[PDB]
DNA sequence: CCTGACTCT
DNA sequence: ATAAGAGTCAGG
């Protein structure tokens, strides 16, 4: 049905000003992989290109890199990269299907653009499951089949931009679209690009180290266990604690025995086996995921990491991390902490510098609550995760230990999120008698915060939804639902996903300010990671004093809300000393 | 292939 | 039944 142009070579009208442009890679992780094949579709006609044709062509290159060119696509920041890594950059993107997408509905989960087409009836397009086939089947169909895929894509992306626009701006999300994803978008891309280089030396001698302990805890298991087992398997493990040991049986799931760490540690009392198997777990993570697992993906010619950050995935507007997720490197024990040190910056004589918003989501709370406590709080530029501890242990503002900050920072925000007593009991190892009466103290500081948690459960009852400060949605069809179970869990994200949602427009808002001030200041300073209110750079040792003033401000200043944004920073020669 | 571990925000 | 949002891995 769908008439198109298989082109030999580029000619001048697929170089029109405003087309859809599809760029495709396949594989899942698009770091130097293939491109298999590209589209364009403008007012000129349809047009499919081969990729050793077209990236070789020195015009159609420079439409590419040529702002004023403007191109709507799907996932632009996959196209970006995979250009990046052909040596090729990718500008005036104007329009990212995905994303719009994306905004429009979270839970709809779209990574297609057939996807994207269903939620405005559009069926003149195939998913690329469907032409690509899964798993060891996968691979890119015949040139005819192919060059048709790409184009029907393509044909799709150009009528449904304004469709998609119109709807977005009827939800005043168009500025969202364009002024913070869009932009984010390339700034993310830059950033993979980069990678973030990698001490495998370090990493390696760590591994090896580890293996040996490995090895000691578990022969201590096995002696105290008086058999051997695969401390691994939850199965095997709850046969020995919970049948062998006669240790009481705190909890079950449908597979079986509860072998948690929460339920381990209760168990302490009885047997001194469940402290050596909660380190032994510990200790076999560390090796296979953030030694193993992180030397797997190193590229081994520069020594860089280079993870994907999806922009297009979380329910309430953070981004994820992926292959490898490089926001949860360990930190809380000095043991895994270490493996911090294996991160170093890309140059000789470069420093990482690090920044983390300061009690970013109650700074959040407060300001939509407008809770006046809470609000005065911060205008008074104090600590509530630190005031928290001291009444939880006893203890005052100069006895409070990092950890114990650490375990009441839990506390704030899972009483804000809606905690019970017997949850805060559990956590605490307190009566759930104790937690009920902490809980209901907490709100009486804070009356305003319950107030707003009541009207938001309300609210989002009536209205199907909740939004962020920057006007992101998150539906919530359960909400209503005559299911206690599900109707508490849609009352929940009610409660947190207006702060954490807006924490997270905060920071996409902070990354696009500070890049700006980054390339008018000249500096060679650069992005290497966003861990949800962190922003991690690397730079000349000599910037760092222009990096401790500007990184901060830029930041603060990201939104104004009714009560200040603080940030805290360090620096050092690998990750571990940004400290 | 899922579940239940450990990891972070 | 019992704060929220994420990803990876070994075992099965
Ligand atoms: C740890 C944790 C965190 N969160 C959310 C809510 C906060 C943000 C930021 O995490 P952070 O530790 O920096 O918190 P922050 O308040 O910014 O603390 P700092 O002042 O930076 O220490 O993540 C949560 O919901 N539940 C948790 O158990
Ligand atoms: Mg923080």
């Amino acid at each position: 049905k769908m008439a198109f142009t298989l082109a030999d070579r580029v000619t001048e009208e697929m170089l029109a000003d405003k087309a859809a442009l599809v760029v495709e890679v396949v594989e899942e992780n698009y770091h130097d992989a293939p491109i298999v094949g590209i589209a364009v579709v403008n007012e000129h006609g349809r047009f499919f290109l081969r990729p050793e044709t077209a990236l070789a062509d020195p015009q159609f290159v420079a439409w590419l890199g040529d702002e004023t060119k403007k191109k709507s696509m799907f996932d632009s920041k996959r196209a970006a990269v995979a250009l990046k890594w052909k040596g090729i950059e990718l500008c005036g993107v104007s329009f990212d299907l995905l994303l719009a997408a994306y905004l429009l509905d979270p839970a709809q989960g779209v990574d297609d653009v057939a996807a994207a087409a269903k939620m405005k009836q559009y069926e003149a397009v195939r998913p690329d499951e469907a032409v690509y086939g899964k798993g060891a089947k996968r691979a890119v169909p015949d040139e005819p089949v192919l060059a048709e895929h790409l184009v029907r894509k393509a044909a799709a992306i150009w009528e449904l931009e304004r469709p998609f626009l119109d709807e977005l701006r009827r939800n005043e999300q168009d500025r969202l679209l364009v002024e913070l994803e869009q932009p984010l978008s390339s700034i993310l891309a830059e950033m993979e690009f980069a990678g973030v280089k990698v001490d495998t030396k370090r990493l390696e001698q760590m591994g090896k180290e580890l293996a040996e302990q490995l090895g000691t805890v578990e022969q201590r298991i096995y002696e105290l266990a008086g058999q051997e087992f695969n401390i691994n398997s939850p199965k095997q493990l709850g046969v020995i604690l919970f049948e062998k040991l006669q240790l009481p049986v705190l909890k079950k799931t449908k597979t079986g025995y509860s072998t948690s760490a929460d339920v381990l540690e209760k168990l302490a009392p009885y047997h001194e086996i469940v402290e050596n198997i909660l380190h032994y777990r510990q200790l076999g993570k560390l090796q296979s995921t953030y030694i193993e697992g992180l030397l797997k993906v190193v590229r081994p010619a520069t020594k860089k990491v280079h993870t994907i950050f999806n922009q297009a995935l979380t329910q309430t507007g953070r981004l994820s991390s992926t292959e490898p997720n490089l926001q949860n490197i360990p930190i809380r024990l000095e043991e895994g902490r270490k493996i911090r040190q294996a991160f170093v910056p890309s140059e000789s004589d470069w420093l990482i510098f690090a920044a983390d918003y300061s009690q970013i989501e109650l700074r959040v709370l407060a300001h939509i609550a407008e809770d006046d406590n809470l609000m005065e709080a911060f205008r008074r530029d104090l600590d509530i995760h630190t005031k928290t501890a001291m009444d939880i242990f006893q203890v005052s503002e100069d006895e409070v230990t990092p950890n114990m900050r650490r375990q009441a920072k839990a506390v704030n925000y899972g009483i804000v999120y809606g905690i019970s007593d017997y949850g805060l009991a559990q956590n605490l190892n307190i009566s759930r008698k104790e937690a009920a009466e902490f809980i209901e103290r907490y709100f009486e500081s804070f009356p305003g915060v319950k107030r707003y948690m009541e009207n938001i459960v309300q609210e989002a009852k009536q209205k199907g939804y909740v939004t962020t400060l920057l006007h992101r949605r998150r539906y919530l069809p359960d909400i209503t639902s005559r299911n206690f179970n599900v109707r508490s869990f849609a009352e929940r994200m009610a409660m947190n996903t207006p702060i954490q949602g807006s924490a997270a427009d905060i920071i996409k808002k902070a990354m696009i300010d500070l890049n700006a001030r980054l390339k008018e200041e000249r500096l060679q300073a650069h992005l290497l990671l966003q861990v949800h209110d962190e922003l991690i750079l690397e730079a000349p040792k000599e910037e760092m004093e222009r990096l401790c003033r500007l990184v901060p401000e830029v930041m603060e200043q990201a939104v104004t809300l009714r009560v200040p944004l603080k940030v805290d920073y360090h620096y050092g020669s690998t990750w571990y000393d940004a400290k």
